[PDB]
């Protein structure tokens, strides 16, 4: 069993060849059973197929365990056979492989995350954890999550795997349709940006499409990650012959694409549905011995939900309204667990032009940890947009970052060591970006004092390798309370000039009659100084219409 | 007959003494007739009073003609005696004066301007012109307009006198109450700012108050004009020669050029003036400089954002345009008062298809609104004839809406403003409407040279030229231009509503106004009835620490 350092070393030296399909091979041998059941019922057939790929030149084979998790096996009455199904698979693959690499293969459960299905993050996590435990015990050289269709389920899988073993090489794949989107709406850039920063070793694509159609999708993925890359196309577009779906792309037509994947930085090439030992033999000849190509990723500041990637290259409206402060009806409905009221609020803000939603749960001691976990997982699917997680308890913060389906914005660390460190460390583990609020030991009054917090923040962020994952909040103070908003505008201009995104808690300025007018005037002024987002009320039609006018006037849209 | 050059040369050299009262004095000889009638009925007594002042030390005497204009004499059945009253007065004063100066004295008519009374500017102008002609014919060394209470009437007086003669030394006075206001509301700074730029030689104050009470009022006047200054306080009449004459040094110290007495003063007062004053060269001063426009009761300085109400403009307004064409005044008055109530500090006034409007209507509107709405006007007039009529009749210092950057147009509009008073909006376009910041800047730079050679660079606001968004308007280019002009020390304005003519026009107007203000925009022609725009305006100025709560 090789660890991820050894596998990464090997990959850095040469492009490796994976294996082909298993189901279609088993069928040609007269076995139409659920593939995973053959590990118990006909281990000889599984061994023969592995050996046919080893003899065809594969450097890596996948264990016969695509469907071997409790949640998937339960659908076939096999839940109680998880342990022997998986141990047998690994032993059988190791027997075939000798010195070649054996990767534990895990596919998705077929269950959609709540609220599309019934399953919460923690249930998927435990499901994947149990299979990974068996595989690591049995001595796999790596774990590959093949054919995932949803980012929250894949996030659970990779986090569970890494929890079991910090040492195992981990590969995460999504499968994309012809429009370049997963089942729940994720495009390759979103997949790459969300997963590049998790502690996986490689990203990749398999299934759904043939080698030609995967090319531009793979290219997009390759542009946004510097990690190892893997591809396993189906053997062309499926056709039906005598009422069965067949993947008819022949070895040469398939193999001729290898150079194009090599040019995009591929590290491991194999095949999915319809790929046979004949294909792999040719791939072995065509690939040969190649050192992988170097690439440099494109870097952007973006946050995501399953279906939406929001890049801060334009003014971002962050809806403030899911926040029960001074909202008696929302507060009461949150305390009891009303989800529908939160969903309606989320959807209305989006309808009015919010691109990200801030989500805050008032007095957090009064709120059900499970309600939080539920709403966090739910809103990105139903409202379509990413969230700004506005959470104070470090503990609830962890639960929310875990269950968050995409790459979130995390609403706020002040410039304080203990606080920045805990929050940077959670975001490093679970993914995400951070709003850094420019205050600490005291609330600053002047531009100069804010500048000092900015530079102090930059120091801390540089030392934690986190400078590229922050937006700064200069700290809007109430007008009535000597807020000195000119000092905030000066700060916006300054940070903006340094290349960093900014945001404000806009409504805090006018905490007054005619607040809509103070908020509107400040936002216009802030945008003219470079303000790149704001946490604000999208239901304020004066504010939103004057915002649109401002962007039009300034040639931003 | 000395000309204004000669009289100016003498004032440069020495502070001069005027004379005392005539009206209050003539009785003490047994004469209670209108003083002006004594020029015909008792010329010996008029001669005696003048001589007593000359002996007492007056360097200048006033002709006995304070009430001698047709409109005033008509109230006494004496209008047909104008010519002999004035000609005798001059001949008598000249006999008394010898080598000393004789100034033709003209007081106000006692008639209030319409709408406070019935009198139009034109009638006041004709009235004063007649009297000035007679005095200039008979050979006075200057003309002084004493005791005026209203700036429209005083404006008519000084323009009439200048039309008769460009050479006669002209002194314009107002009289102020204890609160430092003329009858129709003008304070000493407004007086100075409005009249300083007119072709007069001296400004001053007489009557209503004693020397003590006038002092802070006179000081305020001295701070806003560089022209010669005159004062004639009343005698308190309890104020004796000694008490009165001890104030002279404080007036000297404020740059007084001629010191005299009004009601209640006597030859004995003048004797003491001469003893106390002696022979002094006048002090030099340099006035405070401000950019301001005015109405009779309101001076608006461009040291804060100035809202200029756009609404008196019939374009796209069917009912307002009907009414203008049938000479409706009440409709315009209503539009004026509402805009001011909503926060307009200046009102733009435009007459649409000008050829279709009665000039007498424009003249009447132009004179009326500053009195009833209280605020200055931006005169928004294309027709050069109508422009003259409006500027001539405007009660105060107006803003004139719009010269383009064109040698011929600027010269002709600059000259009208030089003659009638006023400030100018210079619109940054010429043969072709610009698109870029760079074009607008070139237009600005040209405009500045033209203005520089006509010595008008300080009486201008620049309009960078707001183009419609729906017509490739590039508002960013206008914003860059505002910033550049402000960086150069000049005021700016825009026709704000031109940007958004689009639905949700209020939101485009609002966004642009905020952004322009952030770049230094000094004013805007805009709709003060747009509550969103006005509330967001107040918010902007608060946030930027330019004002309010
Ligand atoms: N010159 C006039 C002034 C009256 S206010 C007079 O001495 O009677
Ligand atoms: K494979
Ligand atoms: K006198
Ligand atoms: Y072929
Ligand atoms: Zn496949
Ligand atoms: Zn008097």
């Amino acid at each position: 069993m090789r660890n991820r350092r050894e596998v990464s070393k090997l990959l850095s030296e040469r492009v490796l060849l994976l294996d082909g399909a298993y189901g279609t091979e088993f069928m040609k041998y007269g076995y139409d059973d659920l593939p995973e059941e053959l590990n118990i019922k006909a281990p000889d057939v599984v061994l023969k197929v592995h050996r046919s790929y080893i003899e065809s030149g594969s450097d890596v084979i996948l264990t016969n365990t695509f469907g071997a998790t409790r949640m998937k096996l339960r659908k076939h009455g096999l839940e109680d056979k998880l342990d022997p199904i998986v141990r047998n698979a690994v032993r059988i693959a190791r027997r075939a492989a000798g010195e070649k690499l054996v990767f534990g293969d895990i596919g998705p459960t077929g269950e959609l995350p709540y609220p599309l299905g019934s399953t919460l993050f923690e249930e998927f996590y435990e499901n994947f954890r149990e299979t990974v435990e068996i595989m690591v015990e049995e001595g796999v050289d790596g774990i590959i999550f093949e054919t995932f269709s949803d980012i929250l389920e894949l996030k659970a899988a990779v986090l569970a795997a890494r929890e079991v073993s910090r040492d195992v090489f981990l590969i995460a794949h999504m499968t994309f349709d012809e429009k370049g989107r997963s089942l729940t709406g994720t495009d390759p850039a979103n997949f790459a940006i969300t997963f590049d920063e998790l502690d996986i070793d490689a990203l990749g694509i398999n299934c759904s499409l043939g080698p030609e159609e995967i090319l531009p999708i793979f290219q997009e993925l390759s542009q946004y990650t510097d990690k190892f890359l893997v591809v396993e196309p189906n053997a062309g577009k499926p056709i039906v012959e005598n009422g069965k779906t067949v993947y008819p792309l022949k070895p040469h037509d398939f193999a001729v694409h290898i150079d194009s994947y090599y040019e995009l930085g591929v590290n491991i090439f194999g095949g999915c549905c319809g790929t046979t030992p004949e294909h792999v033999k040719l791939f072995r000849k065509v690939l040969g011995n190649r050192k992988p190509l170097q690439r440099k990723k494109k870097r952007i500041f973006a946050v995501s939900s399953p279906s939406k990637l929001v890049t801060f290259d334009h003014f971002v409206v962050i809806g403030e309204r899911i926040n029960p402060a001074g909202r008696k009806k929302l507060w009461a409905e949150m305390q009891k667990g009303n989800e529908e009221i939160v969903i309606k609020e989320a959807k209305t803000q989006v309808e009015k032009g919010a691109e990200v939603l801030d989500v805050n749960f008032g007095i957090e001691s009064q709120i059900d940890v499970r309600y939080v976990e539920k709403i966090v997982q739910t809103l990105p699917y139903v409202s379509n947009v990413p969230l700004s997680l506005d959470i104070q308890n470090v503990d609830l913060t962890e639960r929310a970052l875990r269950a968050y389906p995409g790459r979130s914005l995390f609403n706020s660390a002040k410039v304080d060591e203990e606080e920045l460190e805990m929050k940077i460390n959670l975001l490093k583990k679970y993914g995400g970006t951070l709003i850094v609020l420019l205050m600490g030991k005291d609330v600053p009054k002047s531009f100069e004092e804010r500048k000092e917090y900015f530079e102090k923040a930059l120091k801390i962020l540089e030392r934690h390798d986190f400078s590229d994952r922050v937006i700064f909040d200069p700290g809007v103070l109430p007008l009535g309370a000597e807020g000195k908003p000119v000092e905030v505008l000066k700060t916006i201009e300054f940070i903006s000039s340094k290349g960093f995104n900014t945001t404000v808690g806009l409504s805090n300025l006018s905490f007054l009659p005619d607040r809509s007018y103070y908020n509107t005037a400040f936002l216009v002024l802030g945008i003219s100084k470079g303000l790149s987002s704001a946490i604000m009320n999208p239901l304020d039609e004066t504010l939103m219409k004057t915002l649109n006018a401002t962007l039009v006037i300034l040639e931003k849209k």
